[PDB]
């Protein structure tokens, strides 16, 4: 105890949550099929973009839900939480290109862009007990996972990569420095915490964030009911398979992030569940909702099983890994996903022969 990577170093600040050099070198040499060539993202001249500015003072985002934590959607939230949704965007967009192109012109945008938001102090002052505290796990790792990629490259102005990373430990210590409620302490919520730490921790060379970390995904694991369900997901009501399905997004870039640090989190397990038996139940619900009765009675929300939704990015990481089937046929059309990563389909799907 506390948990078994309580000893856990960071090994290569620079080895972000995939092998840039490798994957780009298949990029641009490989045998792309339509799918991956779809995928490509398209070269712009980032250096004259105008970047969402900050918010000055504090951070004020109004509640998701009207009420509760499921039902209708809160219509002063969108409005709010869009500058979030463009910083996102821009940063997964430049980091993707990054790896894509090889290009220092895109690592030196995002740069400007994180540096005007770590000079406002953006993402550090705010009410724990809002909203404002999920937006910063989802907007800080984004732009962490796209920094990521560029913390080897020479030919940017190393003094403010230096102080963006800086902002960023100390946004996530800030944020993960919070328990968490009866529920968020241990949910979803939890495990986008436990992604942001980890990718920030890698980039800080701080252990302590990383093996917090990891510390999460041994959380989640034990929290996974004999038929692969999340303990805290099938709860929501309506959202409870989406839920369900939303949980595998940072679960699954803490794996991936770790297993560049010589970790195999994919391999953990409690009580012989792990994250395995939550896949085959989110493939198994989705085809039959009746697994889900048992847990609520509502009609499950299930929007985010679309092609092209950025939900199934988590996907594209397991099948280029362990190389199960499309059973639902959803990877057809290329997925992104800012806050895991960007394009999966870019940075990890393998074309089969
Ligand atoms: O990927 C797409 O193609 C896509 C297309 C749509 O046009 C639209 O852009 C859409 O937006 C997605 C996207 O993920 C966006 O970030 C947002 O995500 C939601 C999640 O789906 C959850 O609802 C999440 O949950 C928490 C809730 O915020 C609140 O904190 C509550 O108390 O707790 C929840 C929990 O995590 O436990 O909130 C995010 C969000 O950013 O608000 O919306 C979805 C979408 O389907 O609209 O993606």
């Amino acid at each position: 105890g506390s948990h078994p990577f309580d000893q856990a170093v960071v090994k290569d600040p620079t080895a972000s949550y995939v092998d840039v050099k490798a994957r780009r070198t298949f990029l641009q040499s490989g045998q792309l099929d339509d799918r991956l060539k779809a995928a490509l993202p398209k070269e712009y001249d980032c250096t004259t973009e105008a970047t969402p500015n900050p918010q000055q003072g504090e951070m004020v985002i109004p509640r998701r839900y009207l009420s509760g934590n499921h039902g209708p959607v809160n219509p002063d939230y969108e409005p709010v939480v869009t500058l979030y949704r463009d910083f996102e965007k821009i940063s997964a967009t430049l980091g993707n290109l990054y790896v894509a192109t090889g290009k220092p012109v895109y690592a030196t945008c995002l740069l400007n862009m994180l540096d005007k938001w770590a000079k406002a102090d953006a993402l550090l002052n705010y009410d724990p007990k809002s909203q404002s505290w999920y937006q910063v796990e989802w907007s800080a790792a984004t732009a962490a996972f796209a920094l990521s990629t560029m913390m080897a490259e020479p030919n940017v102005d190393t003094a403010q990569r230096e102080r963006v990373v800086k902002w960023l430990n100390r946004v996530a210590r800030h944020q993960t420095s919070f328990p968490g409620g009866d529920t968020s302490c241990c949910n979803n919520a939890s495990y986008w915490r436990g992604q942001e730490a980890t990718i920030i921790g890698v980039i800080s060379k701080d252990d302590e964030l990383f093996r917090w970390g990891l510390g999460r995904y041994v959380q989640a694991m034990g929290l996974i009911n004999e038929d692969g369900s999340f303990v805290h997901e099938m709860t929501r009501h309506e959202q409870s398979l989406h839920y369900q399905n939303y949980a595998m997004l940072p679960l699954t870039m803490i794996a991936e992030t770790a297993s560049r640090q010589g970790i195999d989190l994919y391999a953990y397990k409690e009580n012989g569940r792990d994250i395995h038996s939550a896949r085959k139940f989110v493939f198994a619900a989705v085809k039959n909702p009746d697994l889900i009765k048992k847990y609520a009675s509502e009609p499950q929300d299930t929007r985010a099983f679309k092609p092209g939704r950025g939900d199934l990015n988590w996907i594209e990481y397991q099948r280029a890994r362990f190389g199960f089937a499309d059973e639902l046929g959803f990877m057809t059309v290329p997925i992104f996903d800012p806050r895991t990563g960007g394009s999966a389909t870019l940075l990890a799907y393998k074309p089969q022969g």
